[PDB]
């Protein structure tokens, strides 16, 4: 099991049996800002179980995130892929993404099941409304207080010093560097540094210029998230070497994000430019290789189960309806992306052990 391979995990799916209605599977088709364009594309809410807001279809159907055997199945697959950590998409209590319901109440279950399969759970802080340094203090405190003592709570284990909680902060650039420094620098007015709520905060880098803002803010690392090679400066493989050089200089953890493909045209029909065909694993393996070549401290996978953007490595099956041929992993099996990850996890795990200075060869 690889403690340095993280995967982004979503717990926002619901169905009639466990949630009293469908959630997320019935995603609306998103409206292009220009109405002259939007009118040429589909409109309205997908209708599960046969019509869902994904280009692929899961082996578990249009499942519920709070169905305990779904959570267990997911824990199995991750373990079997040799992924040690799930980075759980997180919104504060009684808050949600605009197309979903609250999910913080499910965290205790997920931690218990992760523990059962000896996996760890870190937190992917979403851009909730009015997120700032002040309510980020409160939420870091909350997370560490409520879940910090749980045996599946993730901490990055340094060789010396106390192991630190990790927080991936999606859309960190929305908040100005001077606000972040209140929280993340040593002498900031609401500094968590050297406090019981310290951790490793990882910022999303989109554009190259965001590098400097990230330094000024006091973040401990960067990650790139997007599965589409070429969508952002950060998500382009060719820039990964430089980002790594930058992070090395400034003592930041570089965490590249690798995906198996991308397709979101079931909810963003206009966004065909960011589609990337999986070509039977080749796209994903080009990604993993590019990540490996930078000799990173951690690698992140986008994603376990973001079905809307088609970046999932979770088991998918062929499916056809009277108007839809879903994409699938044929001619390979539903577990293809799990098997490819297991391969590359083991390779990373072996190569990574030779990075450290104490391990360096004569
Ligand atoms: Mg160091």
């Amino acid at each position: 099991l690889n403690n340095y391979l993280h995967v982004f995990y979503y717990s926002w799916y619901g169905n009639p049996q466990f949630d009293g209605k469908y959630i997320h599977w019935n995603h609306p088709v998103l409206e292009h800002w220009d109405p002259r364009i939007a009118k040429n594309y589909p409109q309205g809410r997908h209708n599960p179980p046969d019509d869902i807001g994904s280009s692929f279809y899961p082996e578990l159907g249009s499942y519920s995130s709070r169905d305990p055997s779904v959570i267990e199945t997911h824990m199995r697959q991750m373990r079997s892929a040799s992924i040690g950590v799930l980075a759980l998409s997180w919104y504060p209590p009684d808050v949600n993404d605009e197309n979903g319901e609250p999910t913080d109440n499910l965290v205790p279950t997920i931690l218990d099941k992760a523990h059962k399969y000896n996996l760890k759970v870190t937190f992917h802080i979403e851009p909730y409304s009015n997120r700032d340094d002040q309510n980020m203090y409160k939420n870091v405190k909350y997370i560490i207080d409520k879940y910090g003592n749980h045996p599946a709570f993730y901490r990055y284990k340094t060789k010396t010093g106390n192991a630190l909680p990790m927080f991936y902060v999606y859309d960190s650039y929305i908040t100005k560097p001077e606000k972040w420094a209140n929280l993340l620098t040593t002498s900031g007015s609401r500094s968590i540094r050297n406090s019981p709520y310290d951790g490793l905060f990882i910022a999303l880098l989109v554009e190259e210029k965001h590098k400097y803002d990230i330094l000024q803010s006091g973040f401990d690392g960067i990650y790139t998230y997007f599965a589409t090679n070429g969508f952002t400066y950060g998500s382009s493989h060719q820039n990964w070497a430089s980002l790594k050089l930058f992070c090395d200089k400034y003592n930041l953890i570089f965490i590249p994000s690798v995906g198996p493909g991308y397709i979101d045209t079931s909810i963003r029909p206009w966004n065909t430019q960011n589609t990337r065909n999986r070509i039977n694993g080749k796209y994903y393996e080009i990604g993993l290789s590019a990540a490996l070549q930078t000799r990173p401290s951690l690698i992140s996978i986008t994603s376990f189960n973001e079905w809307h953007e088609g970046t999932q490595i979770e088991k998918a099956v062929p499916k056809r309806t009277s108007n839809t041929v879903y994409l699938d992993y044929r001619p390979h099996k539903p577990g293809l992306y799990l098997e490819l990850t297991r391969k590359w996890s083991e390779k990373y795990s072996k190569e990574r052990a030779t990075y450290a200075l104490d391990r360096q060869l004569p």
